[PDB]
């Protein structure tokens, strides 16, 4: 019986891994990265299956429902092993420009293949929360924005943190990044104006911190350089339809449920 | 003049430093921990006095008024500092078995001791949860249960937290953590009778992690070792009048506020 | 002008029955009992008025300042009478629970109630050493061991003992009971160990006599049965850090100060 | 017309029997036993109805007004005859834990009985002065010490004294038991003080006879066996402000007037 | 699959046991107690599961319909066991003042419970006639009198009994018992007017019988006392709407069906 | 009847181990301990009695005569076993800072205990060199240096060694340590001033080894770290007058017997 | 009048016992002696002596003091001396010197042997040259076929401008180093700081009462402690105590010492 590998630096966030086996387009799994938000070329997804078998096809379903945020890989790998070591590539794809979405990813096999392990593979970075659906073989209540990246870091390091969103508003919205330390207040930390063009930091952390957005791709980020140990702190992402007002704890409409990252002396 | 320093691992829970010199008995802080609910040796709470200055003596009082969990380190020392580097003992203090509440530590300098710094530092591990009443020098309620430790923590590693009560009840009660991440809902993840004898854990949780209790000092602990970012959770700890019902969501009469765990990767 | 009834077969170990109707909720009473430790069904203790009045309420405070072993009943009844042979229930009381210390114990009649005398009255037997405060109505600091149960019994009898603490160590106690008659020396009579687990008995004694502990409540007690006059003696209790010692004069730390134990023939 | 009949070995103290049969609950009798102290088994006290006659309730106030010592028996049976040798039980009762003073005893007969004798009759031995205050069918300052026990007894034999008080003590007393042959002095017998932990003797009595009390139901006891003619004597009780001066004549403070004892050869 | 158990001490009066297992709320059963009315601590009815199972809840349906009188217990508790030896409490129950009918009892574990056995438990004698519908587990018209109580006992014995009724009347009756040796006549032995006032008895029960009656609950009790080997019959009670006739056999206008009480040497 | 029993990693310097059975107080043994000079935790020496039996008490001298070096352990424990595998504490001792000398261990075990083994334990670690003088249980002369440590360690190791002396001079002396491979010359090590405030080390040392001196305790060490082949020799401690001469061959004026160090590949 | 009279014990007259009686120093027993301190001065002058009185002259085998007393505590005995006679009380002879410098404290034995006899009336031990140490002795024969003490020594009585020297020795040696310390309790008034010295000797502080006149040093490997007082007051009147704690700083307050003398009496006229 069919069970599911993945790269281990991604947490789930909303969803549960049972849902990408289940024959279901529409249960899913959103995934957070653990240090750092980029995925790395490298990381994969797929399945073990439990041995050796024959395989005449496949059936992956990445990304998945919403309008929100790109949530698909760019270019990437479809590779088939028996040792769990050597791994043999199938097919590459490109799918920059992709909508977010489901995306069926369906191949099939004339001559079976013959394998244990079956997967995607990243093929270069890609600054995005990923998502996805199901995964088989053929053998014949609202809106949330969420943040990722973030772990543990040396001092003096650099990490960037991500935010992404479930549905795509028709306004523009101010982003924000602020923290808090335990049995601390909330902090101000940089924001960013909705087209991109206006951009403030708290005093902490003007010079080593940088905000930016990405519309595109509906994605605002935090690159974290230079960190400290005072920098300790849960981050949320907030949005606000007002620049002026993104700043002040009572300003952002909507936030983030936050990432912790704590930075080692 | 004078002000408060003290661990940089700690955090307010209830109460506020003032308390600690505005010059009243009865007016507190109990603080918890980040990062493992032991207080390690080494950590301290003191005064910077502000200037190099001739002391005729201290009176600090630790410990917080109420008859619940131990409050008090065992094993700790008085010392004194001109820079804030070096640091010299005034006096050794064996307090262990002390009842918890206040305790008044006061002195004489028959000779005018010069210092700039003045603290309690901490000697050996002490698995409590601090709190303390007032800060000074010479010179011429419904019940609550409370989480502490808690931090993050990468794969593989050990992180230990403790549940203190802030008044002591002549029943005995089971006690149990649970867990919730966000959006998931609250899972059991392991109980322990009245007396200790018997404990029963979560199939994800066995044999990783080990509930036991200290009766004499009213705290329950968690021992989490081989970390699992699937361990990520909010830790909640919780009492029940029945051991049987102590695995359930609905059994416990009390729960905690919460601490919170994270496993990065 | 009202003054003070309770159950006869009590003695004031320590404050004075003057405490309980003199306005102050910081002063009371420490009452041991005669013959038997546990405090019956039946047993009350209240205001005889002097005379029938009118009464709008009253306010009785239970306990005592503590912060040691429990000082309450469990399950009383607050009652009335005009003659003294009827009483009739006003209000029936469950603390099952309760922190040891002051409890206050308020009461509004809406009509008035015609009273020439008002108690509470013990409904459940309990095995603790009661104290108390404060006794109105309305119109317009080092620690001490406590033994209780001493009297006298007919040959053959039984009687229980038990012992409290005034304050609570933060650290575990072996308990031992000893004896000592006129004259002779001071004889071990039984001992338990921190969590009640192991026990030990005098060779004299095997067979015959119980020691337990409830931890919860903070008491230790000794079932005699079966007893003979070679038995009377003053009974002590005692606390050792060391339980292997706790049989021999020199090894506790804490003495009580005793209650006498006869028997006839 | 009916008439009072009780045990033949009691004999008035105080008071006398026509108050038991005069309606009212504040007159009454108080009894001393002769040849021991101890009211035994079948010991009885009721009424004679003249001639058999139909009954639909009985009112029995036994004890007599005031808190002193203990004063009815602890279980106990009401019972009636025709024809006075055989009987019938009605109630059982434990009065086990009574206060001292009146308690009444208020019958009423489902079914009417008819007899021409009803009393209550002793069912298990009590070391009491045994007092009443009233008998009745339904047919529609200073302190005061006793001695009871002891007249006439074979020599080499054993016989017990008992001595009860009328009012009740705030303080605590040494009690002591003298005797005085007619012709000669007041010679000390026993002491104990007010604990009951302290006890001496006169050489003539050691080791033949023993002091004890009972705190609780307020009594003082001399047990005396394998008496001689030279035992002969009235043995009084005393109580002293000082246990030391206790065993001397002009210690004792209160003295009661003395109890006959005859131990012929 | 599950079979039933419960009381050795019941025998059943009308239904089929097989009606509490069908899953129907409707049909149910009227238990009869073998020796004497009353249901005493520790009785109990359950499940016997076949082999050790995992529970996630169990509905018990006890009671029956028809307002009769009261029909379940008032303390009772629902515990299980792996071997019939050893039983934990899941839940104790405080019914008292329920009315007569049936009651759903359903519970949840949240986490399963291992058992093979699982029951409702008595807590505190009960003096009904208990009656239940239905035992179930989750894994993944005319009047009748009935009389009960009453088996063999030893002469000199007590035995005591109880009518039940299966529909209330809003009229008020007499009632009364009748024994019946066969082939001798039906006799009279008790009545009872309907506010309990008034009774009168059969002459040779005179003294040791007492009838009574509890209409809140609204059963009939026949106390028996000393019993005689005559005494052996069956024991009829009957309603008569007029007290005067209650006593005569063709008075009573209900009757009973009997229950067979015997009396042996 | 008894046998001696100590920890393996020791040797007999002076006297024999039966001067410890002896019966004398004055009789002793001195010992030496083989791979590092200083005794840890866990170290032992007692009894092995053959049968289990009942012991009344002990009496142990440790130590031995002479006003020479520390002798003692600090902090130890006394403890018995019936298998040998494990141990129950009887008292524990802190001799912090006792005089050099004997001291007598009388314990009286008021309450027997039954034992096959009995010892005494170390707790922390110990820079010293054991003497001891009796070990029973109830039932009812110029100076001489010694050098310790030494043994066989292996390449990029560490050892440390100690010297200690018989008496002590009221004269200051510096020490030195020298040491010599068979069939070659005896070589300088190190050597410190009698204030310890001054060093020199020899050339094949200088930055590995360290010498310190405890005056209070009467010792000199020899810390050796990255131990090399070319480090096999006897080590000699040495005295000498003037720290000048104490580096060289014919200064000093008294010398050990060294301790064989082997260092291997 | 029939008598046999034995030798009798002489020693200088500033000494005075402070453990033990003389009678001990002549009973034949080698474990019963003599705790001498000294008035005026801590420090054993050269000249001092003790030793015995024949009560006429007499032949001499030998002799055979011990020296010291039954200590593993301080430094008890001189460190050069002399044994000598005299026959008139007014010149003395050298039989023998000695240097025990460096010697263990505890008791030393001199047997002396004396092949052709010496006649004498008075033989005795003479100090050679100072010593800073408290003396004790256990017997003085010739041949004719529980818990812990510190005592303070010297002073008693020098007039203003003077100087002094104190010194503390103790009964026994602890394996833990503790800080020393000096108090003076003047006549009705409280105890007072004096000065204090690490147990390694390398720190210390006055009262500012005495900073720059008095001295605090000492002796770790004799054991004993010392207060040099220079240019004196009588306002320096009072009983001088010394004391140990294992704690410097506590060392200064009329608390933190766990162990005491009964104090040695200064006296200041002017
Ligand atoms: C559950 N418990 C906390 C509790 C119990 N056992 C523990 N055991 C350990 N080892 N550690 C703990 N933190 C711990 N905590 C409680 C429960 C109630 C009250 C309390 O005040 N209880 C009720 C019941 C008493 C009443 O009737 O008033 C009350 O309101 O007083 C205090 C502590
Ligand atoms: C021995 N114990 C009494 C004690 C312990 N366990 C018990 N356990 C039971 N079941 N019943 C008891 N009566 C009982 N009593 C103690 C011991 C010390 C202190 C205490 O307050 N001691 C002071 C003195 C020293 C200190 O600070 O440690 C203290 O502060 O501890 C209180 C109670
Ligand atoms: C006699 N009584 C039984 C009855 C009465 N009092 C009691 N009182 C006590 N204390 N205990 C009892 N068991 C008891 N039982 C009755 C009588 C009639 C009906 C009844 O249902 N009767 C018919 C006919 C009478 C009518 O309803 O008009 C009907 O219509 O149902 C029920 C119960
Ligand atoms: C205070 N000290 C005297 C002491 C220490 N260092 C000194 N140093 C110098 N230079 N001069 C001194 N006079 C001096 N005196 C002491 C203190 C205690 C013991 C002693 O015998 N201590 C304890 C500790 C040993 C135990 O626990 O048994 C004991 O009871 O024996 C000896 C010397
Ligand atoms: C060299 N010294 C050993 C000594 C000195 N200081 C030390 N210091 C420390 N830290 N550790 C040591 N082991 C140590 N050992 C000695 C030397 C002689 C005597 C001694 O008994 N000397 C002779 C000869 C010198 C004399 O006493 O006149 C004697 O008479 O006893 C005692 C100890
Ligand atoms: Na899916
Ligand atoms: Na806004
Ligand atoms: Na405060
Ligand atoms: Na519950
Ligand atoms: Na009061
Ligand atoms: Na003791
Ligand atoms: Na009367
Ligand atoms: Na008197
Ligand atoms: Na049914
Ligand atoms: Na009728
Ligand atoms: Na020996
Ligand atoms: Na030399
Ligand atoms: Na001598
Ligand atoms: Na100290």
């Amino acid at each position: 019986n069919p069970s599911l590998i993945r790269s281990e630096s991604w947490h789930v966030y909303d969803g549960n891994e049972a849902n990408l086996l289940d024959g279901d387009d529409n249960t899913g799994v959103w995934y957070k990265r653990s240090n750092g938000e980029a995925s790395l070329a490298g990381e994969f997804i797929g399945l073990d299956l439990g041995k050796e078998i024959k395989l005449d096809g496949i059936r992956f379903v990445i990304g998945k429902n919403g309008g929100g945020s790109s949530d698909k890989w760019n270019k990437f790998k479809l590779e088939y092993s028996l040792d769990n070591e050597s791994w043999t590539t199938i097919k590459e794809y490109d799918k920059t420009g992709a909508p977010a979405g489901k995306d069926v990813i369906e191949e099939s096999f004339e001559t079976p293949i013959s394998a244990k392990y079956i997967r995607l593979t990243n093929l270069e970075p890609r600054h995005v929360q990923l998502t996805f659906s199901e995964f088989a073989i053929v053998s014949d209540s609202q809106v949330q924005l969420v943040e990722s990246g973030g772990g543990l870091v040396q001092a003096g390091g650099s990490l960037r943190l991500s935010c992404a969103a479930s549905r795509r508003s028709s306004r523009s919205w101010a982003m924000a990044w602020f923290r808090q330390a335990p049995g601390k207040e909330r902090e101000f930390v940089a924001k960013i104006s909705g087209d991109g063009r206006l951009t403030t930091y708290g005093d902490s952390v003007k010079g080593r911190f940088t905000i930016s957005r990405d519309n595109a791709e509906y994605l605002v980020y935090l690159q974290m350089d230079s960190l400290k140990p005072e920098d300790t702190a849960v981050y949320y992402c907030a949005a606000d339809d007002n620049y002026v007002t993104a700043s002040w704890r009572s300003g952002p409409d909507y936030w983030g449920q936050g990432t912790q990252v704590t930075v080692s002396s």
